Protein backbone atom coordinates (compact mmCIF):
# COMPACT_ATOMS: atom_id res chain seq x y z
CA UNK A 1 0.00 0.00 0.00
CA UNK A 2 0.80 3.39 -0.24
CA UNK A 3 0.12 6.06 2.63
CA UNK A 4 1.33 9.42 3.55
CA UNK A 5 0.61 12.63 5.63
CA UNK A 6 0.52 15.42 3.66
CA UNK A 7 -2.09 17.55 0.97
CA UNK A 8 -0.75 19.99 -1.10
CA UNK A 9 -3.68 22.27 -2.76
CA UNK A 10 -3.11 25.27 -5.53
CA UNK A 11 -6.27 27.56 -5.84
CA UNK A 12 -6.10 31.09 -7.21
CA UNK A 13 -9.60 32.26 -5.18
CA UNK A 14 -7.91 33.78 -2.30
CA UNK A 15 -9.10 31.66 0.65
CA UNK A 16 -10.36 28.80 1.92
CA UNK A 17 -7.80 28.48 4.74
CA UNK A 18 -9.91 27.96 7.61
CA UNK A 19 -12.00 25.13 6.27
CA UNK A 20 -9.30 23.21 4.21
CA UNK A 21 -6.86 23.46 7.03
CA UNK A 22 -9.44 22.33 9.56
CA UNK A 23 -10.87 19.84 7.09
CA UNK A 24 -7.42 17.90 6.74
CA UNK A 25 -6.53 18.58 10.62
CA UNK A 26 -9.53 16.11 11.49
CA UNK A 27 -7.76 13.38 8.47
CA UNK A 28 -4.18 14.49 10.40
CA UNK A 29 -6.12 13.59 13.98
CA UNK A 30 -6.69 9.97 13.30
CA UNK A 31 -3.62 9.42 11.97
CA UNK A 32 -2.43 11.09 8.90
CA UNK A 33 -3.50 14.25 7.40
CA UNK A 34 -1.42 17.85 6.85
CA UNK A 35 -2.64 20.01 4.08
CA UNK A 36 -1.42 23.24 2.67
CA UNK A 37 -3.24 25.71 0.34
CA UNK A 38 -1.28 28.01 -1.76
CA UNK A 39 -2.69 30.95 -4.16
CA UNK A 40 0.17 32.31 -6.48
CA UNK A 41 -0.14 34.29 -9.63
CA UNK A 42 1.71 31.32 -12.00
CA UNK A 43 0.04 28.88 -10.40
CA UNK A 44 -0.70 27.68 -13.90
CA UNK A 45 2.71 27.99 -15.09
CA UNK A 46 4.31 27.02 -11.69
CA UNK A 47 2.23 23.52 -11.18
CA UNK A 48 3.22 22.17 -14.35
CA UNK A 49 7.05 23.66 -13.77
CA UNK A 50 6.96 22.24 -10.61
CA UNK A 51 5.04 19.77 -11.16
CA UNK A 52 7.44 17.87 -13.55
CA UNK A 53 10.75 18.98 -11.21
CA UNK A 54 9.24 17.06 -8.39
CA UNK A 55 6.41 17.80 -6.16
CA UNK A 56 4.07 14.63 -5.72
CA UNK A 57 1.14 15.70 -3.22
CA UNK A 58 -0.12 19.07 -4.81
CA UNK A 59 -3.35 19.83 -6.85
CA UNK A 60 -3.96 22.42 -9.35
CA UNK A 61 -7.21 24.46 -8.80
CA UNK A 62 -7.92 27.16 -12.04
CA UNK A 63 -10.19 27.55 -15.23
CA UNK A 64 -10.56 24.48 -17.37
CA UNK A 65 -9.93 26.64 -20.77
CA UNK A 66 -6.16 26.10 -20.19
CA UNK A 67 -6.31 23.26 -17.94
CA UNK A 68 -7.63 22.13 -21.06
CA UNK A 69 -4.27 22.89 -23.28
CA UNK A 70 -2.28 21.87 -20.18
CA UNK A 71 -4.03 18.53 -19.75
CA UNK A 72 -3.05 17.82 -23.51
CA UNK A 73 0.41 19.04 -23.51
CA UNK A 74 0.84 20.69 -20.19
CA UNK A 75 0.48 18.53 -16.99
CA UNK A 76 -2.71 17.49 -16.24
CA UNK A 77 -3.56 13.75 -15.62
CA UNK A 78 -6.73 13.21 -17.57
CA UNK A 79 -8.58 10.96 -14.80
CA UNK A 80 -9.70 7.31 -16.18
CA UNK A 81 -13.45 5.98 -16.57
CA UNK A 82 -15.63 5.25 -13.90
CA UNK A 83 -19.49 4.88 -13.50
CA UNK A 84 -21.17 6.13 -10.21
CA UNK A 85 -18.44 8.64 -10.03
CA UNK A 86 -19.28 10.48 -13.58
CA UNK A 87 -22.80 9.27 -12.78
CA UNK A 88 -22.98 10.87 -9.72
CA UNK A 89 -22.79 14.58 -10.53
CA UNK A 90 -24.75 16.38 -12.85
CA UNK A 91 -24.86 17.25 -16.63
CA UNK A 92 -24.17 20.82 -16.73
CA UNK A 93 -21.58 21.88 -14.11
CA UNK A 94 -19.13 18.64 -14.75
CA UNK A 95 -20.08 18.99 -19.00
CA UNK A 96 -17.77 21.96 -18.92
CA UNK A 97 -14.73 20.26 -18.06
CA UNK A 98 -16.01 16.96 -19.55
CA UNK A 99 -14.45 14.88 -22.55
CA UNK A 100 -15.26 12.20 -24.83
CA UNK A 101 -16.23 10.06 -21.87
CA UNK A 102 -13.51 11.60 -19.95
CA UNK A 103 -12.45 14.08 -17.50
CA UNK A 104 -9.37 15.58 -15.86
CA UNK A 105 -10.93 17.43 -13.12
CA UNK A 106 -13.85 18.64 -10.65
CA UNK A 107 -15.12 22.28 -11.18
CA UNK A 108 -15.73 24.69 -8.50
CA UNK A 109 -16.93 27.92 -10.57
CA UNK A 110 -19.69 28.91 -12.98
CA UNK A 111 -19.10 32.05 -15.50
CA UNK A 112 -21.77 33.19 -17.30
CA UNK A 113 -24.15 36.13 -17.52
CA UNK A 114 -27.53 37.81 -16.20
CA UNK A 115 -29.93 40.95 -16.31
CA UNK A 116 -29.86 42.98 -13.99
CA UNK A 117 -32.63 45.59 -13.28
CA UNK A 118 -32.35 49.11 -11.96
CA UNK A 119 -35.19 49.54 -9.36
CA UNK A 120 -34.72 52.71 -7.02
CA UNK A 121 -33.33 55.31 -9.56
CA UNK A 122 -34.04 53.61 -12.73
CA UNK A 123 -37.06 52.31 -14.73
CA UNK A 124 -35.90 49.78 -16.89
CA UNK A 125 -37.66 48.02 -20.51
CA UNK A 126 -40.04 44.97 -20.37
CA UNK A 127 -38.07 42.65 -23.04
CA UNK A 128 -36.20 44.74 -26.68
CA UNK A 129 -32.93 46.28 -26.30
CA UNK A 130 -34.50 48.36 -28.87
CA UNK A 131 -35.81 50.52 -26.56
CA UNK A 132 -32.66 52.51 -25.67
CA UNK A 133 -33.35 54.66 -28.81
CA UNK A 134 -36.82 55.96 -27.14
CA UNK A 135 -35.66 55.46 -23.22
CA UNK A 136 -32.14 56.65 -23.89
CA UNK A 137 -33.16 59.62 -25.89
CA UNK A 138 -35.55 60.91 -22.69
CA UNK A 139 -32.17 60.00 -20.84
CA UNK A 140 -30.29 62.33 -23.69
CA UNK A 141 -32.81 64.87 -22.38
CA UNK A 142 -31.39 65.17 -19.39
CA UNK A 143 -27.86 64.15 -19.81
CA UNK A 144 -28.00 59.96 -19.24
CA UNK A 145 -28.24 56.58 -21.11
CA UNK A 146 -31.10 53.37 -20.53
CA UNK A 147 -27.90 50.98 -20.27
CA UNK A 148 -24.06 51.10 -19.83
CA UNK A 149 -21.16 48.45 -19.93
CA UNK A 150 -18.17 47.80 -21.54
CA UNK A 151 -16.95 48.93 -24.95
CA UNK A 152 -15.07 46.09 -26.59
CA UNK A 153 -14.96 42.74 -24.79
CA UNK A 154 -15.71 39.37 -26.81
CA UNK A 155 -17.10 36.78 -24.09
CA UNK A 156 -20.35 39.04 -23.47
CA UNK A 157 -20.26 41.42 -26.81
CA UNK A 158 -19.11 38.35 -28.43
CA UNK A 159 -22.79 36.71 -26.94
CA UNK A 160 -24.73 39.37 -28.77
CA UNK A 161 -22.90 39.13 -32.01
CA UNK A 162 -23.72 35.25 -31.63
CA UNK A 163 -27.73 35.64 -31.02
CA UNK A 164 -28.22 35.65 -34.35
CA UNK A 165 -26.45 32.37 -35.77
CA UNK A 166 -22.38 32.95 -35.46
CA UNK A 167 -20.98 30.02 -33.40
CA UNK A 168 -17.31 29.77 -32.67
CA UNK A 169 -16.37 26.74 -33.68
CA UNK A 170 -18.05 23.58 -34.70
CA UNK A 171 -18.82 21.40 -32.40
CA UNK A 172 -19.72 17.60 -33.72
CA UNK A 173 -19.61 14.78 -31.84
CA UNK A 174 -15.57 14.59 -31.59
CA UNK A 175 -14.76 18.39 -31.37
CA UNK A 176 -15.09 21.45 -33.58
CA UNK A 177 -11.49 20.54 -35.04
CA UNK A 178 -10.51 23.63 -37.04
CA UNK A 179 -12.08 23.03 -40.64
CA UNK A 180 -15.54 24.24 -39.88
CA UNK A 181 -15.42 27.89 -38.21
CA UNK A 182 -18.71 29.81 -38.17
CA UNK A 183 -18.60 32.58 -36.16
CA UNK A 184 -18.19 35.00 -39.31
CA UNK A 185 -21.76 33.83 -40.41
CA UNK A 186 -24.79 36.26 -41.48
CA UNK A 187 -25.40 35.94 -37.47
CA UNK A 188 -22.06 37.65 -36.40
CA UNK A 189 -22.60 40.43 -39.04
CA UNK A 190 -26.32 40.83 -38.33
CA UNK A 191 -25.61 40.66 -34.66
CA UNK A 192 -22.60 43.04 -34.81
CA UNK A 193 -24.69 45.21 -37.12
CA UNK A 194 -27.37 45.88 -34.56
CA UNK A 195 -24.59 46.67 -32.62
CA UNK A 196 -23.09 48.97 -35.11
CA UNK A 197 -26.36 50.65 -35.31
CA UNK A 198 -26.48 51.94 -31.46
CA UNK A 199 -23.14 53.13 -31.60
CA UNK A 200 -24.17 54.95 -34.66
CA UNK A 201 -26.35 57.38 -33.73
CA UNK A 202 -26.24 57.59 -29.69
CA UNK A 203 -22.84 56.14 -28.64
CA UNK A 204 -21.05 57.76 -31.26
CA UNK A 205 -17.49 56.86 -30.50
CA UNK A 206 -16.07 53.79 -28.66
CA UNK A 207 -13.74 53.81 -26.50
CA UNK A 208 -15.02 53.55 -23.46
CA UNK A 209 -12.66 51.49 -21.54
CA UNK A 210 -13.28 48.25 -18.66
CA UNK A 211 -11.96 50.87 -15.99
CA UNK A 212 -13.77 53.89 -17.70
CA UNK A 213 -16.85 52.66 -18.45
CA UNK A 214 -16.64 50.95 -15.11
CA UNK A 215 -16.44 55.06 -13.93
CA UNK A 216 -19.68 55.57 -16.14
CA UNK A 217 -21.90 53.22 -14.09
CA UNK A 218 -19.67 54.52 -10.92
CA UNK A 219 -21.47 57.57 -11.15
CA UNK A 220 -24.59 55.41 -11.79
CA UNK A 221 -26.30 57.39 -14.87
CA UNK A 222 -27.88 54.63 -16.61
CA UNK A 223 -30.76 52.49 -15.55
CA UNK A 224 -29.99 48.73 -17.15
CA UNK A 225 -27.24 46.59 -17.49
CA UNK A 226 -26.21 42.80 -18.50
CA UNK A 227 -23.52 41.53 -16.10
CA UNK A 228 -23.20 37.75 -13.82
CA UNK A 229 -20.93 36.13 -11.93
CA UNK A 230 -18.21 36.04 -14.24
CA UNK A 231 -17.19 39.64 -14.82
CA UNK A 232 -18.22 41.41 -11.72
CA UNK A 233 -17.75 38.96 -9.10
CA UNK A 234 -17.51 41.83 -6.65
CA UNK A 235 -20.88 44.32 -7.56
CA UNK A 236 -19.73 47.59 -6.78
CA UNK A 237 -22.15 50.65 -5.66
CA UNK A 238 -24.51 49.60 -7.88
CA UNK A 239 -27.81 50.90 -6.22
CA UNK A 240 -28.52 48.18 -3.09
CA UNK A 241 -32.23 47.60 -4.66
CA UNK A 242 -31.97 45.42 -8.19
CA UNK A 243 -33.11 42.75 -9.86
CA UNK A 244 -31.88 39.49 -11.26
CA UNK A 245 -33.22 38.27 -14.50
CA UNK A 246 -32.43 36.00 -17.38
CA UNK A 247 -30.86 37.78 -20.06
CA UNK A 248 -33.25 39.66 -22.89
CA UNK A 249 -33.49 38.67 -26.53
CA UNK A 250 -32.60 39.95 -29.91
CA UNK A 251 -33.29 39.14 -33.40
CA UNK A 252 -35.03 35.62 -32.08
CA UNK A 253 -32.18 34.41 -30.06
CA UNK A 254 -30.30 34.13 -26.59
CA UNK A 255 -26.79 35.93 -26.78
CA UNK A 256 -23.83 33.20 -26.57
CA UNK A 257 -22.04 33.13 -23.19
CA UNK A 258 -18.55 32.35 -22.24
CA UNK A 259 -18.63 28.61 -20.76
CA UNK A 260 -16.19 29.23 -17.27
CA UNK A 261 -15.33 26.38 -15.31
CA UNK A 262 -12.90 26.70 -12.39
CA UNK A 263 -11.88 23.29 -11.53
CA UNK A 264 -8.63 21.35 -9.23
CA UNK A 265 -7.57 18.33 -11.19
CA UNK A 266 -5.49 15.59 -9.66
CA UNK A 267 -1.83 16.07 -11.37
CA UNK A 268 -0.31 15.04 -15.04
CA UNK A 269 0.54 11.10 -14.90
CA UNK A 270 -1.10 10.69 -11.33
CA UNK A 271 -0.24 11.99 -8.11
CA UNK A 272 -0.92 9.82 -4.96
CA UNK A 273 -5.09 8.56 -6.14
CA UNK A 274 -5.53 7.07 -2.62
CA UNK A 275 -5.23 10.05 -0.42
CA UNK A 276 -6.51 12.13 -3.03
CA UNK A 277 -9.81 9.96 -4.11
CA UNK A 278 -10.83 9.21 -0.92
CA UNK A 279 -10.64 12.33 1.04
CA UNK A 280 -12.19 13.87 -2.27
CA UNK A 281 -14.55 11.99 -2.40
CA UNK A 282 -15.74 11.63 1.89
CA UNK A 283 -14.93 15.12 2.40
CA UNK A 284 -15.85 17.33 -0.73
CA UNK A 285 -18.98 15.24 -0.60
CA UNK A 286 -19.85 16.77 2.77
CA UNK A 287 -21.62 20.16 3.82
CA UNK A 288 -17.92 20.42 5.95
CA UNK A 289 -15.60 20.48 2.64
CA UNK A 290 -18.39 21.86 0.03
CA UNK A 291 -19.87 24.47 2.83
CA UNK A 292 -16.46 24.89 3.74
CA UNK A 293 -15.67 26.23 1.15
CA UNK A 294 -18.50 27.71 -0.04
CA UNK A 295 -18.11 30.16 2.96
CA UNK A 296 -14.53 30.78 2.41
CA UNK A 297 -16.19 31.13 -1.09
CA UNK A 298 -18.04 34.78 -2.25
CA UNK A 299 -21.34 34.12 -4.26
CA UNK A 300 -21.40 32.95 -7.87
CA UNK A 301 -19.23 29.12 -8.27
CA UNK A 302 -19.96 25.72 -7.69
CA UNK A 303 -18.59 22.17 -6.35
CA UNK A 304 -20.49 19.22 -6.57
CA UNK A 305 -24.70 18.67 -6.98
CA UNK A 306 -25.28 18.23 -3.87
CA UNK A 307 -23.71 21.31 -2.49
CA UNK A 308 -25.31 22.94 -6.14
CA UNK A 309 -28.31 22.58 -4.60
CA UNK A 310 -27.53 24.12 -1.40
CA UNK A 311 -25.36 26.89 -2.94
CA UNK A 312 -28.02 27.11 -5.28
CA UNK A 313 -29.79 28.83 -3.13
CA UNK A 314 -28.15 32.28 -4.28
CA UNK A 315 -30.62 33.27 -7.23
CA UNK A 316 -26.88 34.03 -9.20
CA UNK A 317 -26.08 30.20 -9.96
CA UNK A 318 -29.32 29.11 -11.15
CA UNK A 319 -28.77 31.93 -13.71
CA UNK A 320 -24.96 31.31 -13.98
CA UNK A 321 -25.44 27.49 -14.71
CA UNK A 322 -28.17 28.45 -17.09
CA UNK A 323 -26.31 29.87 -19.46
CA UNK A 324 -23.10 28.24 -19.09
CA UNK A 325 -24.09 25.49 -20.27
CA UNK A 326 -26.36 26.96 -23.27
CA UNK A 327 -23.64 28.87 -24.83
CA UNK A 328 -19.57 27.93 -25.90
CA UNK A 329 -17.33 26.59 -24.13
CA UNK A 330 -13.87 27.51 -24.78
CA UNK A 331 -12.22 25.39 -27.29
CA UNK A 332 -9.00 23.15 -26.37
CA UNK A 333 -6.33 24.60 -28.85
CA UNK A 334 -3.26 27.22 -28.89
CA UNK A 335 -5.18 28.74 -32.08
CA UNK A 336 -7.73 30.79 -30.01
CA UNK A 337 -5.33 33.66 -30.46
CA UNK A 338 -6.03 33.59 -33.96
CA UNK A 339 -9.45 34.69 -33.15
CA UNK A 340 -8.84 36.75 -30.59
CA UNK A 341 -6.48 38.71 -32.87
CA UNK A 342 -8.96 38.74 -35.66
CA UNK A 343 -12.24 39.55 -34.40
CA UNK A 344 -10.16 42.44 -32.19
CA UNK A 345 -9.21 43.87 -35.41
CA UNK A 346 -12.36 43.11 -37.42
CA UNK A 347 -14.04 44.74 -34.62
CA UNK A 348 -12.29 47.65 -35.04
CA UNK A 349 -12.37 47.18 -38.54
CA UNK A 350 -16.22 47.72 -38.40
CA UNK A 351 -16.25 50.76 -35.81
CA UNK A 352 -13.94 53.33 -37.85
CA UNK A 353 -15.30 52.94 -41.44
CA UNK A 354 -11.72 51.62 -42.95
CA UNK A 355 -13.65 48.46 -43.27
CA UNK A 356 -12.55 44.48 -44.22
CA UNK A 357 -13.91 43.06 -41.64
CA UNK A 358 -15.67 39.87 -43.04
CA UNK A 359 -12.44 39.35 -45.54
CA UNK A 360 -9.42 39.80 -42.59
CA UNK A 361 -11.71 37.86 -40.29
CA UNK A 362 -13.01 35.57 -43.10
CA UNK A 363 -9.31 34.79 -44.33
CA UNK A 364 -8.36 34.64 -40.74
CA UNK A 365 -10.80 31.73 -40.23
CA UNK A 366 -8.44 30.21 -43.71
CA UNK A 367 -5.32 31.33 -42.09
CA UNK A 368 -6.19 29.54 -38.26
CA UNK A 369 -7.71 26.87 -39.81
CA UNK A 370 -5.06 26.45 -42.56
Amino acid sequence: KTEEGKLVIWINGDKGYNGLAEVGKKFEKDTGIKVTVEHPDKLEEKFPQVAATGDGPDIIFWAHDRFGGYAQSGLLAEITPDKAFQDKLYPFTWDAVRYNGKLIAYPIAVEALSLIYNKDLLPNPPKTWEEIPALDKELKAKGKSALMFNLQEPYFTWPLIAADGGYAFKYENGKYDIKDVGVDNAGAKAGLTFLVDLIKNKHMNADTDYSIAEAAFNKGETAMTINGPWAWSNIDTSKVNYGVTVLPTFKGQPSKPFVGVLSAGINAASPNKELAKEFLENYLLTDEGLEAVNKDKPLGAVALKSYEEELAKDPRIAATMENAQKGEIMPNIPQMSAFWYAVRTAVINAASGRQTVDEALKDAQTRITK
